[PDB]
């Protein structure tokens, strides 16, 4: 079997990119986050407080007649930016792009925090990195990944994200005109239950590249790029009037700026994301001073290749027996 779904970013700055899914039966489409850092499919439901709806589409088992409540069981998550949420699970069938799991747990939310109510266009995020990350209590549950990898063609997923535009989450096959050159994979840890690998250097605009390695997570759930202090210096440093702002979290540079490219290393391939890429926008409306989409991941304690850097690339998420990570140009 394969799949292949269209993901849309929310917002014209592409903070985040929803992708529908079809749960239930009949059919319930929520549009979700698919994100390559956390392993929990959880969605705004019947179930979830009543005041911390906003606006999404919710999920609502009992109009499902394959709904079953998963007895006992419990989830709560907590991610890097503070936000969380929290519930009960039932298993049910999920399809995404004609791609059809039956008995996937479906995690459904009592509670978000403010950040999940306050973004309307979020119905709930579908977790894609791996298994024993999934927050399922007192029995951990599979991903949907994880549940449809025998059945797909080949064991993999791919993720085509655009820049200010529409791309396509493809499962169990390898879209051959979707790319240019050839695809580099690289080597990957799951010891930290990610897609977890390392990039062979960097470079800055026309500037000369720098090998030196930098461990860090394909995630294509988190918004911007998060780099060594060091790198993320470097570029900046390239930008007149850029500078690290305690007060609003990071670096922000003048908007009448031409920001240079950023590249990145692959083995021996080069994945250059623009400059344009890289820019989010004012910090608050009217401002003429701009949020940088390259930041330090010092006190996060990894290394991220988020969106910035995924939407520059054709991402191959193989879930081969011993998994790797490929890369190419497009």
């Amino acid at each position: 079997s394969t799949g292949s779904a269209t993901t849309t970013p929310i917002d014209s700055l592409d903070d985040a990119y929803i992708t529908p899914v079809q749960i239930g039966t009949p059919a319930q489409t929520l549009n979700l986050d698919f994100d390559t850092g956390s392993s929990d499919l959880w969605v705004f439901s019947s179930e979830t407080t009543a005041s911390e709806v906003d606006g999404q589409t919710i999920y609502t088992p009992s109009k499902s007649t394959t709904a079953k409540l998963l007895s006992g069981a419990t989830w709560s998550i907590s991610y890097g930016d503070g936000s969380s949420s929290s519930g009960d699970v039932y298993t049910d069938t999920v399809s995404v792009g004609g791609l059809t799991v039956t008995g996937q747990a479906v995690e459904s939310a009592k509670k978000v925090s403010s950040s999940f109510t306050e973004d309307s266009t979020i119905d709930g995020l579908l977790g894609l990195a791996f298994s024993t990350l999934n927050t399922v209590s007192p029995t951990q549950q599979k991903t949907f990944f994880d549940n449809a990898k025998a059945s797909l063609d080949s064991p993999v997923f791919t993720a085509d994200l655009g820049y200010h535009a529409p791309g396509t989450y493809n499962f169990g096959f390898i879209d051959t005109t979707a790319y240019t050159g050839s695809i580099t994979y690289t080597a990957v840890s799951t010891k930290q239950g990610f897609w977890e690998w390392t990039s062979t250097g960097y470079a800055v605009g026309s500037g000369t590249f720098k090998s030196t390695s930098i461990d860090g997570i394909a995630d294509t759930g988190t918004t911007l790029l998060y780099l060594p202090a060091t790198v993320v210096s470097a570029y900046w440093a390239q930008v007149s009037g850029a500078k690290s702002s305690s007060s609003v979290g990071g670096y922000v540079f003048p908007c009448s700026a031409t920001l240079p490219s950023f590249t990145f290393g692959v083995g021996s391939a080069r994945i250059v994301i623009p400059g344009d890429y890289i820019d989010f926008g004012p910090i608050s409306t009217g401002s003429s001073s701009c949020f940088g989409g390259i930041q330090s991941s010092a006190g996060i304690g990894i290394n991220i290749f988020g969106d910035v850097a995924l939407k520059a690339a054709f991402v191959v998420f193989n879930g081969a027996t011993t998994p790797t990570l490929g890369f190419a140009s497009k």
